[PDB]
């Protein structure tokens, strides 16, 4: 009932005992893996083992106070359908989801998460304010601090509050005549959809999108990012000095604001939350994918790299280049930043920290493994299993 | 009922209804995902099965010689508890075993595997005769072709036919008293044992290991290979001239034989196949894994990066070179080889002819993608399912 995890690079063997009680049931099934694909009385159920799980923290468990805190959540989700979390449920409950998210290598900061309580926000004004003093406070002029603001709850009885904008800043992306892309080809949609709504945009290659937000039963509303708040890091490479002329950058502050916070059977559709970057994902990822910025071939045609063939490793070596100036880059900026090598093996002493904590970690392998130099980190060469827990971050359809 | 593939990078999508049809049943549940994991009715049942396979394969299901077949192997069972294939079938099979691994990149070459009949071997020196013959036709001077020598099925009230060695072609890997290991530390096992049985061992860091041939109900004996039946590459760099100093050398024929291969209900423990390396095997697994050669600080310190910090990426631009350096040496000494940008290429081809002939392919995600520069390639953008078809070639437990 127990599956046996073996790391293949030293040969130790655990066994996962906390996924015998995985909440959720995910995709895969005995006759088929789909691990590589991307996306009343249950209320009560869920409310009950999230107050379990809270009074088992605080070692007060079959504590009259245990008992108290069940009978009052039952009582209110008779009269309501619904509850009130308190304020310590809400701090637990948040930074149980960062440590049960499955696809996150940073999870060994779990416990070090500011969390900022919005409940009583009443309009996309006031929603705005909260979200700029999140990103102040992340920010911390470089010294990134992970941090997350928990919007109102989903009611019965209303709409949703919900941020349209998949991270609070992101570049514009802008079709062009042509066919092809100026920005980021993965934010036309919402680039459109700011313009549909009022915005004027921009023309260039890095501008910060405005934030389309929603109070309940109301349109989204426009608001703009103070650029003294938005902190930005030029490109430049230690040795190739034609790369700063390329003119890159990429944003400090990676706050992934549309997905759904869920806690002990409630859910809260607009719950951003951010920590810091991991290089690969800008050098790699925002900057390599074709569907991306796709600047692979230009580097390597300004390194003077052989791009006629694909055994040269042209593409390999460019993504590397441009990998060492994203980590230069930052450094030199003094903006939190940390590199696959380092944070695969902080991933590995969580790994072993929650094995001793819980028996087991869920964990999603194709996530872990870094986009580049995959078998040159340690999570490579160990097994992971994958399962959902609660409370958790969900993926949810776009509000429009 | 039929999962939803999507490919991210194109926004393509497909619809798997081949797994809907996967006879045995693999690690996953709805609880959780172990896809990252490395490991008389009946038999009729998948007997009956594959022959309709190989009927619908030369479209004639449904004959009166499709029928015939039937009733042959149906009366072959009761009177035998087993059953023997035409040689036609054989072929079928042995390719259809390839087509359906799930962890194989080089897929879109299945139809021109060469299979070879060795159901007649008498002896573990004929089937010493037998892998010669296959690695001099594999080999073929550098120009590699895909083969697979079938040896003699199991059969009850009688031992079976056993290569105890991974691969026809194994350097060896002598434990050192200081703890160490001079050669292929993954070889370990199997170098200790072929000591036993009475081999003199070498002390360099490439030795070929012998044959360890296994003959039903006969201890292991042990041959031999002909220095010069088995090609090796010298590796070199094309500009970083003290690479050749380090007497870095791979062998030109990647033969598995430890696995079994499984048609119709019948299993073959000895069916050693061959083809060609796609260049990030030698260059980044065997050559810089952790707990292989590991060579990669050596290599970063003659080519004087700085090995303090990890942000520096040395291991990444090292780990860029050695695979260079594996593609160049080969290409220079004319032995097939490809990259991992061609060979992912190749397989995105093969999923789209598989999605047209069967409506589907069965992938293993974790496999596929290189171990350096996943990103870089078309697979990693892709999504997969995985599922167990057969023919299929099967893990199987160590002779020993
Ligand atoms: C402290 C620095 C952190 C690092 C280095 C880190 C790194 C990563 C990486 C590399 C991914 C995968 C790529 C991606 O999804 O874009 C990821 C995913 C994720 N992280 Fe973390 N993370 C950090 C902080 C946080 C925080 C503060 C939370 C939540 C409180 C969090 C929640 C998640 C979630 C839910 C995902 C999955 C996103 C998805 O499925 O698209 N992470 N993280
Ligand atoms: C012709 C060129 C070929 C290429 C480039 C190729 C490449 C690969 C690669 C890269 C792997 C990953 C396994 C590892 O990490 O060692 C693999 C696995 C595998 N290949 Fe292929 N292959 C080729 C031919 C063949 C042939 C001829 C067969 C069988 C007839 C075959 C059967 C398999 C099987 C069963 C596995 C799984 C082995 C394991 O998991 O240990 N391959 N192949
Ligand atoms: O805070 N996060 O959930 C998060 C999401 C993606 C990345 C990439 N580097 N760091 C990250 C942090
Ligand atoms: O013969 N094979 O199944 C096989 C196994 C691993 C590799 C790596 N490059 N080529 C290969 C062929
Ligand atoms: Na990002
Ligand atoms: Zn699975």
């Amino acid at each position: 009932k127990f599956p046996r995890v073996k790391n293949w690079e030293v040969g130790s063997i655990t066994y996962d005992t906390l996924s015998a009680q995985a909440q959720q049931d995910g995709p895969c099934t005995p006759r088929r893996c789909l691990g590589s694909l991307v996306f009343p009385e249950q209320l009560l159920s869920q409310a009950r083992d999230f107050i379990n799980q809270y009074y088992s923290s605080i070692k007060r468990s079959g504590s009259q106070a245990h008992e108290q805190r069940l009978q009052e959540v039952e009582a209110e989700v008779a009269a309501t359908g619904t509850y009130q979390l308190r304020e310590s449920e809400l701090v637990f409950g948040a930074k149980q989801a960062w440590r049960n998210a499955p696809r996150c290598v940073g999870r060994i900061q779990w416990g070090k998460l500011q969390v900022f309580d919005a409940r009583d926000c009443r309009s996309a004004q006031e929603m705005f304010t909260y979200i700029c003093n999140h990103i102040k406070y992340a920010t911390n002029r470089g010294n990134l601090r992970s941090a997350i603001t928990v919007f109102p709850q989903r009611c019965p009885g209303r709409g949703d509050f919900r941020i349209w904008n998949s991270q609070l800043v992101r570049y514009a992306g802008y079709r062009q005549q042509d066919g092809s892309v100026r920005g980021d080809p993965a934010n036309v949609e919402i680039t459109e959809l700011c313009i549909q709504h009022g915005w004027t945009p921009g023309n260039g290659r890095f501008d910060v999108l405005p934030l389309l937000l929603q109070a309940p039963d109301e349109p989204p509303e426009l608001f703009l990012l103070p650029p003294e708040l938005v902190l930005e890091v030029p490109l430049e490479h230690p040795t190739l000095e034609w790369f700063a002329a390329l003119g890159l950058r990429w944003y400090a502050l990676p706050a992934v604001s549309n997905m759904l916070l869920e806690i002990g059977g409630l859910e809260f559709p607009a719950a951003p939350f951010s920590g810091w970057y991991m290089s690969t994902e800008i050098g790699t990822r925002n900057l390599c994918d074709p569907h991306r910025y796709n600047i692979l071939e230009d580097v390597a045609v300004c390194m003077d790299l052989d791009t006629r063939t694909t055994s040269s490793l042209w593409k390999d070596k460019a993504a590397v280049e441009i990998n060492v100036a994203v980590l230069h880059s930052y450094q030199l900026a003094k903006v939190t930043i940390v590199d696959h090598h380092a944070a695969t093996a902080s991933f590995m002493k969580h790994l072993e920290n929650e094995q001793k904590a819980r028996g087991g970690c869920p964990a999603d392998w194709a996530w872990i493994v870094p986009p580049i130099s995959g078998s040159l980190t340690p999570v490579f060469h160990q097994e992971m299993v994958n399962y959902f827990l609660s409370p958790a971050f969900r993926y949810q359809p776009d509000p429009w």
